[PDB]
């Protein structure tokens, strides 16, 4: 009954299987995932807030796009003003993942900007235990890469600890 | 003749008056400004353009603080942008950041921060406000709870400044 809300926006698909391995994890630890994206906008089934209020911890996972998430997420994010005004989140656990189609990084520092919302939201911050910051994924230059052992163990190990630390605070 | 685009987004106001003020900085510093918006953006003042941004001579972004980030429809508008990358359109160009908040919680300092990351993942050379001179990293504004606080003396003249000092770098950048 609990879940973990493994929450992602995805243009070409790396970060919809990210998001599909980490639920894995996430069972692996014990817990229901529910997988959700968000719609495209302009001037999986899509979250909503209630699915957000009512996570036992958060995955979050975007693309690179100059070293911020994707905006489509940002969007989602920014109606969560009374999620915050309330203390919806607080205490919750929380990671990011990220995927990115280019060669000269990017993702760590995108994973990091990424926590500043988790933490303005009173989550608990955590990533992958000896990036430290999160799951990452290099998708090629035509985003069709596939996740390699290393990427694919580290998604499932992300969802696993999410799903972990939701059963020590839980009980 | 060269211009700093001034590009924010705004939903109550605050950021846009700080557009203008950085605008008067950039007179001071001997440059014409461009001050642009972006529109509002929803699932499925003039507002800038992809040119405006790509022939710009330097960069000042602003949003009002949105969770630690800017706010989505300016990072929206930075989505687009990755012709202007692949053909380095912004590279060397001097870019500074500002910010306004509703809120006494804080995180003026890192969404800046966040912000200064797009500008350098297209090759910009970021500048803030050294305070040496009789936050370091761009001008901030307390907008007040209804975001309608006008901005102080204090804040005024930071934004000129910051303004003045992206002007003054683009003229030393350009001979
Ligand atoms: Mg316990
Ligand atoms: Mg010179």
């Amino acid at each position: 009954s609990p879940y973990i809300l493994v929450l992602y926006y995805s243009r070409h698909g790396a970060t919809a299987e990210m998001a599909r391995q980490i639920a894995r994890g996430v069972e692996q630890g014990g817990f229901e995932a529910r997988v959700r994206t968000v719609p495209a906008v302009s001037t999986a089934l899509y979250a909503t807030l209630e699915d957000l209020k009512n996570c036992a911890g958060l995955a979050l996972g975007s693309p690179t796009r100059f070293g911020n998430m994707a905006s489509p997420l940002k969007y989602f994010l920014d109606g969560t003003s009374s999620l915050w005004l309330t203390g919806s989140l607080v205490g919750k656990p929380a990671a990011v993942f990220t995927s990115t189609a280019s060669l000269h990084g990017g993702q760590e520092t995108t994973q990091l900007s990424m926590l500043l919302p988790l933490l303005h939201h009173g989550m608990l911050v955590l990533g992958i235990p000896y990036t430290p910051y999160g799951a990452s994924h290099f998708a090629g230059a035509d985003g069709k890469r596939s996740l390699d052992e290393h990427e694919l163990t580290l998604c499932r190990a992300l969802g696993k600890r999410l799903a972990e630390t939701a059963g020590k605070l839980g009980s």
